């Protein structure tokens, strides 16, 4: 299905976002803007995966994109390191997950060393390591500097439990005790971890990470999957990787993919929509799509003559699992969705920029989320209220940018797979979880 010409501009504004609010001194792109409070490295991972976007369409020259590229990875590279509480940006080759935006290191002490956030920012760094494969010296530079940045990082570290990788590192409490387990969106931490020649962990770690996947398997809304709630879960690792025809070995044994595993993960949230038990405002068969992102307000209210909790920034979701739900939609999550199922999603984005858009679609695209059933007079976390129109953000968001881009490349031109699938290592990591067919098939 072909795309219409507003997919062009949000693919437009959507880049520029990462081109603009990025801080240009060291690359650092911020957690969320305007309110710009820190800088987050997964907003970086898809700062560095969105320029070389801009350059195929012509939004920022190749000139720029490198010297942008060479500054965030020098930055990185030679940023003060060390397991001190504060004055450090990372430790054991990760790093903080929030940084000062102008200064580099750890933005204060609540703040975890992060392994799915150190994994979306080396997603970017190999991005950068395969796009940028000219004889241009400074091409040539970042090819190295990725190269070093990806080498140093310690998964092996992070296996506090077995094979099983941590959430993260406090130097005031030691690891952090929760593990990433499947299923959710960090089949990339793993298989970076699987690919890497310096500090790889072994086949073992993802069978470990797929044990939890059978609480999650079963059936919502005429479909069988995966179904975690939040649909950036289905979304973040098929950024790079495409996943349509190779198959693991849960994969084999279901006989499907991980690709139809996220298109079912769509449709789903769509007919939940289109049900909408909890009879929020607006919700439809073009009106869709939960996942982590904003809301109005740490609150409850009376609606339809019921108490219903209210949350600011929270999971968000439709499915078996972590399907907290607000009343709000975040545009990612239909949108970022366009690959998996184009004749839905493509209709969905039409339907809330023409009802929603004086307020919604702004100067860097979507705003974050937006919430027609919340009118209620109290003070707000962040957004605001439109009379009789409900709640928007005010505020986008990185890591909800970030796949609204990237999928809409994919789906013009699999751009972003394309580049991913000469990376040795993400093929390594593939092939050592277990992966086969498809693209991987020699
Ligand atoms: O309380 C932490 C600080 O939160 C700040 O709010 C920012 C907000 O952070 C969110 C966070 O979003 C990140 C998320 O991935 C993180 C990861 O969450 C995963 C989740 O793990 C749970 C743990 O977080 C939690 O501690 C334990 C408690 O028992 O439960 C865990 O399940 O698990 C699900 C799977 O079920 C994952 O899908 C989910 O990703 O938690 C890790 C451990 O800390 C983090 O390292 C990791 O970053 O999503 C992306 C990565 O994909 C990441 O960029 C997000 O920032 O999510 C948790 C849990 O949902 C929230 O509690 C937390 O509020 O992130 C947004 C966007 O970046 C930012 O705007 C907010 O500012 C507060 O500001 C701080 O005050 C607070 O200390």
């Amino acid at each position: 299905p072909p795309l219409p010409p507003l997919f062009s501009d949000i693919e437009r504004r959507t880049f520029q976002f990462f081109w603009d609010t990025t801080n240009e001194l060291n690359g650092l792109s911020p957690d969320r803007f305007p309110s710009r409070p820190f800088a987050s490295i997964a907003s970086v991972g898809f700062a560095l995966t969105a320029y070389p976007i801009g350059i195929e369409n012509g939004w920022v020259s190749r000139n720029q994109a490198i010297d942008r590229t060479l500054t965030t990875l020098k930055f990185f590279r030679d940023a003060p390191m060390g397991p001190q509480r504060t004055g450090k940006a990372g430790y054991k080759g990760f790093y903080y997950h929030f940084l000062d935006m102008q200064q580099g290191n750890r933005y204060d002490s609540w703040v975890e060393l992060s392994s799915v956030d150190t994994a979306l920012l080396m997603m970017g760094v190999l991005f950068t390591q395969s796009y940028y494969d000219g004889d241009d010296p400074r091409e040539k530079e970042i090819r190295q500097i990725a190269d070093t940045l990806y080498k140093r990082v310690d998964w092996r570290w992070l296996q506090q439990r077995a094979p099983l990788i941590s959430m993260g590192w406090f130097p005031e409490s030691g690891f952090i005790d929760h593990d990433w387990m499947g299923y959710n969106q960090a089949m990339m931490l793993y298989i970076l971890a699987l690919g890497s020649p310096t500090h790889g962990v072994e086949p073992d770690a993802w069978t470990v990470w797929t044990r939890t996947y059978n609480n999650d398997w079963g059936v919502y809304q005429g479909q069988e999957y995966l179904s975690f709630g939040p649909m950036f879960g289905h979304q973040y690792s098929h950024v790079w990787i495409d996943f349509r025809d190779i198959q693991d070995q849960y994969m084999r044994e279901r006989g499907i993919d991980y690709f139809l595993n996220s298109r079912r993960a769509t449709l789903a949230q769509r007919d939940y929509a289109i049900d909408n038990p909890m009879k929020w405002k607006d919700y439809g068969e073009n009106v869709w799509g939960l996942t982590a992102g904003d809301g109005p307000q740490n609150t409850s209210q009376e609606y339809r003559g019921e108490q219903r909790q209210f949350r600011h920034y929270s999971s968000r979701g439709a499915g078996l699992r972590e399907n907290f739900d607000d009343g709000t939609i975040a545009p990612t999550a239909a949108i970022s969705s366009i690959v998996f199922a184009p004749e839905v999603v493509i209709p969905a984005t039409e339907e809330m920029h023409k009802r929603y858009g004086d307020f919604l679609y702004s100067s860097y695209g979507f705003l974050d989320s937006f919430n027609p059933s919340f009118n209620y007079d109290i003070p707000l976390k962040t957004g605001r209220m439109v009379p009789d129109r409900g709640w928007v953000a005010s505020d986008y968001i990185a890591i909800d940018q970030g796949p609204i881009l990237a999928m809409i490349a994919n789906y013009q031109n699999e751009f972003v797979w394309n580049v991913m699938k000469k990376n040795a290592y993400i093929r390594t990591g593939l092939e050592r979880a277990g992966f086969t067919g498809g693209w991987l098939t020699p």
